[PDB]
């Protein structure tokens, strides 16, 4: 039952090989939250890739 989803508020184009690309309104799943400005998660056929946390809204459970 444990969910960790976020909703993109802004588009983001991956700048490094291990980064996620997504568009606004995307639901990014299984998110690990770290406090250095970078989180990782699953979207668009990508698994556990990195994205900047200031691009998203946490979907509280």
């Amino acid at each position: 039952t444990f969910k960790s989803a976020v909703k993109a508020l802004f588009d983001y184009k991956a700048q490094r090989e291990d980064e996620l690309t997504f568009t606004k309104s995307a639901i990014i799943q299984n998110v690990e939250k770290q406090d250095g400005g970078w989180w990782r998660g699953d979207y668009g056929g990508k698994k556990q890739l990195w994205f900047p946390s200031n691009y998203v809204e946490e979907m509280i459970n």
